[PDB]
């Protein structure tokens, strides 16, 4: 296992332009196109990630390429954040993971605002951090996906996608 795999679980894959969980225009696997309510507005995002005319249609080599900018750009976002990057250093390569697709849910602003349980995790109280990663709207509203999350983190291990 490793983060492309578990996001590849955790997001699916569509070959079409779809809603997410919020109801926001996503493409792929995962990638958020735009939070306005305009279908037009999304297949021109689209068009304009893919660098063709899609018609709102892609196809897997296409998904994957753009999933794999994606990771990328949640790796580079956490080593610029200076609230991320010093949680992400002191974590072990599982748990980095969790990490990483915390921010490819959420974004860095998202996640830099979890304080109290990055402070948590920085100290390695692996779980009171997963009780108060569960104390949150994310959890709330994706409950089985952040139990993922939260288990690995807890954990260390790949278990909670085995
Ligand atoms: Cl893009
Ligand atoms: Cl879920």
């Amino acid at each position: 296992m490793n983060i492309f795999e578990m996001l590849r679980i955790d997001e699916g894959l569509r070959l079409k332009i779809y809603k997410d969980t919020e109801g926001y225009y996503t493409a792929g696997i995962g990638h958020l196109l735009t939070k306005s309510p305009s279908l037009n507005a999304a297949k021109s995002e689209l068009d304009k990630a893919i660098g063709r005319n899609t018609n709102g249609v892609i196809t897997k080599d296409e998904a994957e390429k753009l999933f794999n900018q994606d990771v990328d750009a949640a790796v580079r976002g956490i080593l610029r954040n200076a609230k991320l990057k010093p949680v992400y250093d002191s974590l072990d390569a599982v748990r980095r993971a969790a990490l990483i697709n915390m921010v490819f849910q959420m974004g860095e602003t998202g996640v830099a605002g979890f304080t109290n349980s990055l402070r948590m995790l920085q100290q390695k109280r692996w779980d009171e951090a997963a009780v108060n990663l569960a104390k949150s709207r994310w959890y709330n509203q994706t409950p089985n996906r952040a139990k993922r999350v939260i288990t690995t983190f807890r954990t260390g291990t790949w278990d909670a996608y085995k």
